[PDB]
This record gives structure tokens, C-alpha cells and sequence, in this order.
């Protein structure tokens, strides 16, 4: 229904991540924590770092418990190593509960903490299967549900500004909402449409059809989910499998053919700029991803605008952007640029993910993002990769 205490509790942006305030220890130590549906560990800076202005001080927490075990988590993004322990954790603009949770106290890291992000840790919201060192390390959300009456569901409204936010603006601006235990009806318009969670590890889904301005990409649907498709608040871009990326970029280029962009733009490396207020949104196509429905042989589609896939960046008074669709060798990743178009419901209890048009999606007077259905779709199980 209505969760006023949790609405507008996020800050950040697609390039740096969206974070929520949390407290760890007794007395409480306030930290800003990245909301990450693409991982399953609660890991916080616990030692001085040039890019951290605060960190978790275990020696100052009377409720700190040492698990006497280390963990090393290498990624292609940042690498981190930490010391496992437990402590009391709260979310000030969240449910009015305090839970005992696992915390990986980061003592060393490489390219993990980013200069100017304003976050000191990561809240991994995915399932125990992908927790490090192994699935015996109960994720935060699992602890929260076990220890309290909080329903086994959370929902995210990530709010892209539609323009660059400087260092001060990004600290003062509302970046969205994380509703823990419910669905807030003020955060979306129209209906919520649900897609099954294929398997409980990452938030895995199945894409059944892809269109660029209504034109079918016409690839075998298995290609769209090769080797998986996930919903990840911890990824900036919409990431597509190599072959899907090559077909999508060819189609987006054909649709926007009245303006030639350098190769660097399509590679997501170079920005493109237009005179203030003249961005030619109309020349770029809409993108629709059809997802498996809850009813047999039924699908629905989510449609994003270039206002979602063109990420605003500062150059001048020009309006500049980077292309926020990129290739992947690890499957489709529906990152922040996709999530900014929708209110996304992580219905863990009913093993499903809901999508509705976000009340904060950026658009123009001519087009809006959309969530529509149903469509009759056959052999959708065949779209899943094994
Ligand atoms: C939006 C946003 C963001 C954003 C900004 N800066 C750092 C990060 C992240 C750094 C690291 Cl490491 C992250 C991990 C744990 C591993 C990974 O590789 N992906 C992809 C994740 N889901 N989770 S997210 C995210």
C-alpha cells in the first residue's frame, strides 16, 4: 500500500550506484550502503581507505562477534578481502527493526571503493547460492526475514535525474526508494506485470523477444538468455550477450541513421553532445524486452526510451550523454539504466519479479516507457539456456 517512512530513502545515480543509509554496531555506526541485487554479501569498509571518509570500527561495537574466518572476493569490477563477523544492523529509513546479520569487514580492496560515490559498503540482496565463501553465509535479507515479521519482498524505484548531477547536487537529491517488505503504489503508474524468477541465485529471468522500434530482432530467444539474464541494481548499463549486442547496435544505428555517431560512442567510451535542450530523442528508437509471463504461453513487454539508455554526463552548457548499452560474455544484465524506467518488485515469497512504469522515469511529451500485455508466446521454456 503506502510506506511513507521508506519512500525517497535512496541517493546516487546510475554511474556511481544507488545507496541506502544503514547502521552497524552498538552504539550505531552510520554508513551509506550500495543497493546490489547482483550479489549476496553484506560487506563494509572496516579499515582506512583514501576514498572512504568513514568505516566500520569493530573495536567500538559492543555487539560485534568475530566469526574467525576470512573471505576473498575477486571480481572484474573491484576485488575485496575481508574478515567475517556478525553485528546488529538497522536501516534508519526502513522497517523499524534491528537484526543480527553477517558482515564482511573489508580490510583490503582493489578498484572496489570509487572516488566520490559516497558509499562505504555493499548490500548484496540476491540469494545464498552466490554468497561468498559459500551458501552457508546467510545473506542480510534472509536474516531480516527470519528474525522479524518483515514480508519476504522488497521493491526498488531507481530515479535517474535525466541530466548530470554535480558533487553537491547528488548529495542533496532524492535518488529513489527501497521499500522493504512491501509495494508502495505511489511509485508507479498502470499495472504491475510479473515474470518468474527462473532460479534463486542471481535474480534470473527469461527474455522471449526483443524489438527495436517495434522491429523484431528475430534472434533465437536462447541467444537473449545466453548464459543467463539477470536484474542487477549493481550494474550501470543494459548489458547484452555479444551476438545480441552486435544485432541490437546494428538495429539502433539503422533507426538513428539520420545522424552519424563515432565508433567510440557505440562502444560506450565517448560522449556525444548537443546544444542545450536540442537532444534529438525522436531519432533514437524505443527498446522492448518481452519477458515470460506467470500464465502458460503468456508474455508481457517492458519498453524503454533513449532517455533511459543514453546516460547523462557532464562535458559547457551542452547536453551530453554516453551510450549505456554494452556487450557481455556472462549473459544479459538489466542494470540501472533499465531499472530507472520501472518500479521493480523483487517478490521473493512468490518467486517472481514485477515491473511497472516508474513514476520517476525520464521521458518527453511524445513517448513514455511502458509495461504492456498480455501477448501469446509459445515454447518460452526453450528460451532458457542450460
Ligand atoms: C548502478 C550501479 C553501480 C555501481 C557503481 N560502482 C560500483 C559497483 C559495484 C562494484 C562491485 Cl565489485 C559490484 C559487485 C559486487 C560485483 C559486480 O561486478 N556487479 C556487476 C555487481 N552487481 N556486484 S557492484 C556498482
Amino acid at each position: 500500500g503506502s510506506f511513507v517512512e521508506m519512500v525517497d530513502n535512496l541517493r546516487g545515480k546510475s554511474g556511481q550506484g544507488y545507496y541506502v543509509e544503514m547502521t552497524v554496531g552498538s552504539p550505531p555506526q552510520t554508513l551509506n550502503i550500495l543497493v546490489d541485487t547482483g550479489s549476496s554479501n553484506f560487506a563494509v569498509g572496516a579499515a582506512p581507505h583514501p576514498f572512504l571518509h568513514r568505516y566500520y570500527q569493530r573495536q567500538l561495537s559492543s555487539t560485534y562477534r568475530d566469526l574467525r574466518k576470512g573471505v576473498y572476493v575477486p571480481y572484474t569490477q573491484g576485488k575485496w578481502e575481508g574478515e567475517l563477523g556478525t553485528d546488529l544492523v538497522s536501516i534508519p529509513h526502513g522497517p523499524n527493526v534491528t537484526v543480527r546479520a553477517n558482515i564482511a569487514a573489508i580490510t583490503e580492496s582493489d578498484k572496489f571503493f570509487i572516488n566520490g560515490s559516497n558509499w562505504e559498503g555493499i548490500l548484496g540482496l540476491a540469494y545464498a547460492e552466490i554468497a561468498r565463501p559459500d551458501d552457508s553465509l546467510e545473506p542480510f535479507f534472509d536474516s531480516l526475514v527470519k528474525q522479524t515479521h518483515v514480508p519476504n519482498l522488497f521493491s526498488l524505484q531507481l530515479c535517474g535525474a535525466g541530466f548530470p548531477l554535480n558533487q553537491s547536487e547528488v548529495l542533496a537529491s532524492v535518488g529513489g526508494s527501497m521499500i522493504i517488505g512491501g509495494i508502495d503504489h505511489s511509485l508507479y503508474t498502470g499495472s504491475l506485470w510479473y515474470t518468474p524468477i527462473r532460479r534463486e541465485w542471481y535474480y534470473e529471468v527469461i527474455i522471449v523477444r526483443v524489438e527495436i522500434n517495434g522491429q523484431d530482432l528475430k534472434m533465437d530467444c536462447k541467444e537473449y538468455n545466453y548464459d543467463k539474464s539477470i536484474v542487477d541494481s549493481g550494474t550501470t548499463n543494459l548489458r547484452l550477450p555479444k551476438k545480441v549486442f552486435e544485432a541490437a547496435v546494428k538495429s539502433i544505428k539503422a533507426a538513428s541513421s539520420t545522424e552519424k555517431f563515432p565508433d567510440g560512442f557505440w562502444l560506450g567510451e565517448q560522449l556525444v553532445c548537443w546544444q542545450a535542450g536540442t537532444t534529438p530523442w525522436n531519432i533514437f528508437p524505443v527498446i522492448s524486452l518481452y519477458l515470460m509471463g506467470e500464465v502458460t504461453n503468456q508474455s508481457f513487454r517492458i519498453t524503454i526510451l533513449p532517455q533511459q539508455y543514453l546516460r547523462p554526463v557532464e562535458d559547457s552548457q551542452d547536453d551530453c550523454y554516453k551510450f549505456a548499452i554494452s556487450q557481455s560474455s556472462t549473459g544479459t544484465v538489466m542494470g540501472a539504466v533499465i531499472m530507472e524506467g520501472f518500479y521493480v518488485v523483487f517478490d521473493r515469497a512468490r518467486k517472481r519479479i514485477g515491473f511497472a512504469v516508474s513514476a520517476c522515469h525520464v521521458h518527453d511529451e511524445f513517448r513514455t516507457a511502458a509495461v504492456e500485455g498480455p501477448f501469446v508466446t509459445l515454447d518460452m521454456e526453450d528460451c532458457g539456456y542450460n
